[PDB]
């Protein structure tokens, strides 16, 4: 039949042929030898730090492709003002090597990069994305006053909204605009005498980066970290959240009383800040990207995972399970509870979630929208399905495709 | 080249060197990957009418030979040279070759231990096998079937194992068991289209009856078998109830449990694959071990597109079926898996939990590691169907790839 994977969902039984994914034009870590699909970073993509400028040849070809995308999606394709844009990019490479982007290709291309991130399930969203152009910041402390709106009008007292703010982009062998935190908000990690770890183990390196550049650290299990912020060529500066901007939300579950004695609590807003956001072979470095929390995120995740808050064992002897036998399905029955009371306390506080049962379905419907519109939907299967329940949401029987598609969202080094 | 492999629970790193073995194409290109596919679109099993290309057949039985040689310490040794003169010898005068049972054996066990969706793998090294290569009728495979079935159900004390049929031949049909496994309950369409029993076995249970079965009208009808000898029509044969265990479903503690009327048969024994050897094909090798509680509690009893009794039981749970989000889905799974582990361990049946079962494939990666360099696994199908985070295999990264001797899927013989 058609030269095109054929993709299965063995729920329905229906089949569709996805020919997106001829438009890919990055390499992924597969091969016919081998599937690498399930390691969570392969050195593809990776965005490693290229110092001297990008070849006016590799970027020229990027650029014009992101030019086209952008002159067909408003319905312009072939037009004056498309090959106009086009020559306007390429004498500007021409002549200073590199170029820059018109306020609505910078939207458009923002909102792009979501709909394509493969790992994405909340992408029913995409076109629902507000872009903050900060483009003009020059500062480290303008950094920290674009942020604070951002989480700002992103919480909106807990009717969250979507929105990134895009910092300069790189420039040529000029030093990047970055945040060193992975997250606008993210709990400190105290490494403990006897070698455990007080808070947020995954957070270990970046508290301790906090403290040699002058932090004062706190003791507690749940200290919100304060942001280093870094300006092109300076040395990252510390900037302290106002605690007013932070939403938390105490959890608490629907019967067992006692829950709520156990004093833990997650942050409303999950903004990502240290990915890099590629557009037409332009890097933005520093632009932080945010939505809202699915519940297995923080109920199964970052609350059960064993490097994490690993809570399990704690619940499920308050739960009074058998913790001796795996088949008692304590674990089971404890990370249950714990993303229901994550849901509740949510919903009381009136702070936006959708639990995994809703998001998956509103997936699924995102997948017909994106099969009609552009013939598929590259898409991670391990990342897709729920960390608990899998099989119980409709995504897991879909068979999916993954490839990449640009503009994207990539991972990049460290920068210290 | 050579890939490396992190656990991001502990944070230690191997580089897998097996995968470099590997001599069969997966579906993925550097364009896109297609690793949650379930079937081949193409690296199926074609037909077998003409004789495979000597050349190719040549290589992978010498390289065949050549590992069950290693495995007996013996490479290089004079019974290892003549053998592959003896290979070579059959190839060039039949277009084709035979295995000795030990070789048979050898194979068998490296299939199985190849397989990158079984997670129950740190049993590879058990597995009892029967070899049914001396079978020239469907009557004969029933006798066969029977006898493994018996052996392998070993009133409770299941124990794994695999009978062989004979290999596929040029220009001439398969032995085949229509079934996809032995055991399986009938799904009768009713009226508007509803189904009474198994949904997944509506084709199969039809296709018996127009060869003459008697169906039933039950919820779970264990149905007869349809065993085809070369080139011949498939014969219906009934499976006698004692050699067919079943555990009654019920509840630790939720009394009314009982009354849902559930029950599962012990024995797991797909009987659909292909099993390829050294170049050769088995057609017909049915193989079983045990259940892992996730496979009956979540898949068959749960699958919106199976038995699918979640609703069900969450509303004899009187949970909150009104929303999502108050998690009724979640808390009922949950406990139909708690059941089907009270249930078999209640009557003595062999079966293991999906915690259990993560945590021995874990050893079994780490043992794989040392002996061969590597391990090639499917992420998607070694994880579980639910609690997924919850075990260890979730937070392992896995190369998959395809090693020879291995277990296919094949067309459906109609
Ligand atoms: C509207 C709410 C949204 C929900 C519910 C949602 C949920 C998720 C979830 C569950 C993941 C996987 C998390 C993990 O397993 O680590 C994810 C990944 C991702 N999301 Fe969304 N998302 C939303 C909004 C956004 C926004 C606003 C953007 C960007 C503009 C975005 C970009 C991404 C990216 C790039 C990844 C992949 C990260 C990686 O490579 O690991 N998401 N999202
Ligand atoms: C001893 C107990 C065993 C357990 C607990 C076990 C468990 C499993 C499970 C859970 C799957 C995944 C099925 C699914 O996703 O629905 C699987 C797949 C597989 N197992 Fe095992 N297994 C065991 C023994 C065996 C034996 C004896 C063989 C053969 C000699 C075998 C061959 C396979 C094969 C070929 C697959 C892959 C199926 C496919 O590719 O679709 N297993 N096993
Ligand atoms: N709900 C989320 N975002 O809005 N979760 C989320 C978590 C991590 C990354 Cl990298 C991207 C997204
Ligand atoms: N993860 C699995 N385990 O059985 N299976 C599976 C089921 C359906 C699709 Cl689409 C992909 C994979
Ligand atoms: N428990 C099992 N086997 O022993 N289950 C099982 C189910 C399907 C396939 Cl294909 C292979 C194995
Ligand atoms: N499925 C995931 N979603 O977050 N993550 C994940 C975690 C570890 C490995 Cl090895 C592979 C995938
Ligand atoms: C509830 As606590 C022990
Ligand atoms: C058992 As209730 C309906
Ligand atoms: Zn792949």
């Amino acid at each position: 039949g058609p030269k095109f994977p054929r993709v299965k969902n063995w729920e329905l039984g229906s089949i569709t042929y996805d020919t997106l994914c001829a438009q890919s034009q990055q390499d992924g870590p597969c091969t016919p030898r081998r599937c690498l699909g399930s390691l969570v970073l392969p050195r593809k993509l990776q965005t490693r730090p290229s110092p001297g400028p990008p070849p006016a040849e590799q970027l020229l070809s990027q650029a014009r492709d992101f030019i086209n995308q952008y002159y067909s999606s408003i319905k312009r394709s072939g037009s004056q003002a498309h090959e106009e844009r086009l020559q306007e990019v390429e004498a500007e490479v021409a002549s200073t090597g590199t170029y820059h982007l018109r306020e609505s290709e910078l939207v458009f291309g923002a909102k792009q990069a979501w709909r394509n991130a493969p790992r994405c399930v909340g992408r029913i969203q995409w076109g629902k994305l507000q872009v903050f152009d900060a483009r003009d910041c020059s500062s480290a402390q303008e950094m920290f006053t674009y942020i604070c709106n951002h989480i700002k009008y992103a919480t909106n007292r807990g009717n969250l909204r979507s929105a990134i703010t895009v910092f300069p982009q790189r420039a040529p062998g000029r030093g990047d605009f970055r945040i060193w935190n992975s997250q606008l908000v993210r709990y400190a990690g105290y490494r403990q005498q006897d070698g455990s770890v007080r808070g947020d183990p995954a957070n270990v390196e970046i508290t301790e980066l906090c403290i040699q550049h002058g932090w004062t650290p706190g003791n507690g299990r749940f200290d919100v970290l304060p942001l280093l912020l870094q300006a092109p060529d300076e040395a990252p500066e510390l900037f302290v959240l106002p605690p007013e901007l932070v939403l938390e939300v105490p959890l608490e579950h629907p019967t067992l009383e006692w829950f709520a004695a156990l004093g833990l609590r997650w942050y409303a807003l999950p903004a990502v800040s240290n990915m890099l956001l590629e557009i037409g072979g332009l890097e933005f470095s520093a632009a932080p990207f945010s939505g809202w929390y699915m519940s297995t995120e923080i109920g199964t995740r970052n609350l059960c995972d064993p490097h994490r808050y690993n809570i399990l064992e704690d619940v499920a002897v308050c739960m009074d399970l058998d913790t001796r036998t795996t088949s008692s399905l304590w674990k089971d029955k404890a990370a249950v509870e714990i993303n229901l009371a994550v849901l509740h306390s949510f919903q009381l506080a009136k702070v936006t979630i959708v639990d995994h049962h809703a998001a998956t379905v509103s997936f699924m419907k995102h997948l017909d929208n994106e099969q009609k519109a552009r013939g598929g939907c590259p898409a991670d299967w391990a990342w897709i399905v729920p960390p608990i329940s899998g099989s119980l949401t409709p995504v897991f029987h879909q068979e999916m495709v993954n490839y990449i598609l640009s503009p994207a969202f990539r991972y990049q080094p460290d920068p210290w």
